[PDB]
């Protein structure tokens, strides 16, 4: 938890939050998309019309071919490589360098970002969902085997001719207090391959949608910084819009907003936040039958683009994922090392003169267990 690592991220809304780092002998500087969500290291290494620098294994003298073909397949899209290590380092993170598994992307689709300014993906998830096979050893896990660095990291995701430039900082190694208030609370990682959770109630403007709560995991929840919005299953997604729709009946939107589509926009600063409702996610506490709560408000769940937003809440069909408009506004530690997740109110916490982004324990909740997916 260095000075030295406060404001390492930044990028741009809804186009992720990347770190800078430098791959290779001499040192290649690169900026890599944090991603929380998957579990390879890749970097564009070959021309590609959204890519203004990339990685030249040709130009490292540390470089090691791995002779073994890569491919991941995200949900936004995907991406074919050649395997091998080299030197990396994250300048403005720990002072180490380590060697580390590196996809060399060659081929890709729908993956790199037009204007994201990142050259490159960092998942920090486990072994377990990493390609080709959980014998690829993840960055994070190299750097902790490799240095003396604790096996934790934490991030504080900020939120905002041009998108909104973004900021934040990936503290490595540890947790810095003067970047949250109040107490961290933490929910178990559930499994360790995504940075699975689990959710055991959920409220809109304080009314419980009263679902049966495999509902909210149905198939799993996972913390994801390499997606921006908060995705929800289909049943949880209708119930959720329905009743954000109800509580901000007072004015009337298209379908193509509600459907994250479309944009809206008011009148420069007469954007009516009071209509719209908080919502709070219930996450499973340490212990049994006990449960904390993040609440989030609109003022991240309608993501900035007269000032217009796009609704940061859609449709799921792989599960819950806590993406980075969820994450904005909390100080989120992912502790690896006592497999659980702690969150704790940013300092540049989320907003309102009457309202206010918190995190609150604790919540006694029977049978938290049976809200979990059972393979
Ligand atoms: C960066 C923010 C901007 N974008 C992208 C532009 C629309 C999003 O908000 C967005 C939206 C959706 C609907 C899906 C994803 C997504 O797939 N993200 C992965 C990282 C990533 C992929 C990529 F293709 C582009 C990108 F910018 C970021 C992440 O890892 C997925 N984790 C779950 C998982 C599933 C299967 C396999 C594995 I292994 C992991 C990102």
């Amino acid at each position: 938890s260095f000075v030295e690592m406060v404001d390492n991220l930044r990028g741009k809304s809804g186009q992720g939050y990347y770190v800078e780092m430098t791959v290779g002998s001499p040192p290649q500087t690169l900026n890599i998309l944090v991603d929380t969500g998957s579990s390879n290291f890749a970097v564009g290494a070959a021309p590609h019309p959204f890519l203004h620098r990339y990685y030249q294994r040709q130009l490292s003298s540390t470089y090691r071919d791995l002779r073994k073909g890569v491919y991941v397949p995200y949900t936004q899209g995907k991406w074919e490589g050649e395997l091998g290590t080299d030197l990396v380092s994250i300048p403005h993170g720990p002072n180490v360098t380590v060697r580390a598994n590196i996809a060399a992307i060659t081929e890709s689709d729908k993956f790199f970002i037009n204007g994201s300014n990142w050259e490159g993906i960092l998942g920090l998830a486990y072994a377990e969902i990493a390609r080709p096979d959980d014998s690829l050893e993840p960055f994070f896990d190299s750097l902790v085997k490799q240095t003396h660095v604790p096996n934790l990291f934490s991030l504080q995701l900020c939120g905002a001719e041009v998108l909104a430039s973004v900021g934040g900082s990936m503290i490595i190694g540890g947790i810095d207090h003067s970047l949250y208030t109040g107490s961290l609370w933490y929910t178990p990682i559930r499994r360790e391959w995504y940075y699975e959770v689990i959710i055991v109630r959920v409220e809109i403007n304080g009314q419980d949608l009263k679902m049966d709560c495999k509902e909210y995991n149905y198939d799993k929840s996972i913390v994801d910084s390499g997606t921006t919005n908060l995705r929800l299953p289909k049943k949880v997604f209708e119930a959720a819009v329905k009743s954000i729709k109800a509580a901000s009946s007072t004015e009337k939107f298209p379908d193509g907003f509600w459907l994250g589509e479309q944009l809206v926009c008011w009148q420069a600063g007469t954007t009516p936040w009071n209509i719209f409702p908080v919502i709070s996610l219930y996450l499973m506490g340490e212990v049994t039958n006990q449960s904390f709560r993040i609440t989030i408000l609109p003022q991240q769940y309608l993501r900035p683009v007269d000032d217009c937003y796009k609704f940061a809440i859609s449709q799921s069909s792989t599960g819950t994922v806590m993406g980075a408009v969820i994450m904005e506004g909390f100080y989120v530690v992912f502790d690896r090392a006592r497999k659980r997740i702690g969150f704790a109110v940013s300092a540049c916490h989320v907003h309102d003169e009457f309202r206010t982004a918190a995190v609150e324990g604790p919540f006694v909740t029977l049978d938290m267990e049976d809200c979990g997916y059972n393979i």
